[PDB]
């Protein structure tokens, strides 16, 4: 099973994704990206055990966020 | 069976070749200990035998190697080609 510690970190996660994309439609992200819609909502609501490596690195380039930012903040959470 | 594309086993493989490159004479235990994973896995991912490699294990070992994923996922392409 996954541990607690890992299903707040995927919340954290997709929080992070999903306040990047902003106004930006999940369609053209997804289309962007490479993924699936289905996939990206998911991520977005923190309902994957264990997101890909190269999902998190395709959607974090179109959304034009370091990578190293995005780990910091699902391991440690966002400031404040 | 879903297979992998040939853009998705390569890119396993380049990030691979990426982590072995940046462990250089560093041990394998000392890196997958530190990164809490096994050497199993560590030398999995570093040959391109993960199918899919999981975004915080892949984080985890970039940070023992003190490698930036902003410089790993460079190598790689995502999306339309063009």
């Amino acid at each position: 099973p996954l541990t607690a510690e890992e299903l707040e970190r995927g919340q954290r996660l997709g929080e992070l994704l999903r306040s990047a994309r902003g106004d930006m439609s999940m369609v053209t992200v997804a289309f962007d990206a490479g993924i699936s819609v289905e996939t990206l909502r998911k991520i977005e609501t923190g309902r994957i055990a264990t997101p890909a490596f190269f999902t998190i690195a395709a959607v974090a380039r179109v959304l034009d966020l370091s990578l190293d930012d995005v780990a910091a903040v699902v391991t440690f959470g966002p400031v404040s």
